[PDB]
DNA sequence: AACACCT
């Protein structure tokens, strides 16, 4: 029964550090950051061995109400295409 | 899952 805020809206990545493991991503519709994860990715830079998002990157995910807040999914680049990803990324 | 730093 999982509320899905959003769906298909184009963002921009805030930053994502690989290291840390978790990053924020900020809506360019709603300018309000929402929670994002490597496994919330369903599709990345095929180069990169480990998932991750690019920092100033515009990215496309759908919003599912968490309960600390806003949670991201199936976070995928613009027109299907992967996401770049971090250098950092292994 | 509640906040930035790493090769």
């Amino acid at each position: 029964d999982k509320k899905v805020i959003a769906t298909k809206v184009l963002g921009t990545v805030k930053w994502f550090n690989v290291r840390n493991g978790y990053g924020f991503i900020n809506r360019n519709d709603t300018k309000e950051d929402v929670f994002v994860h490597q496994t919330a990715i369903k599709k990345n830079n095929p180069r990169k061995y480990l998932r991750s998002v690019g920092d100033g990157e515009t990215v496309e995910f759908d919003v599912v109400e968490g309960e600390k807040g806003a949670e991201a999914a199936n976070v995928t680049g613009p027109g299907g295409v992967p996401v770049q990803g971090s250098k950092y990324a292994a």
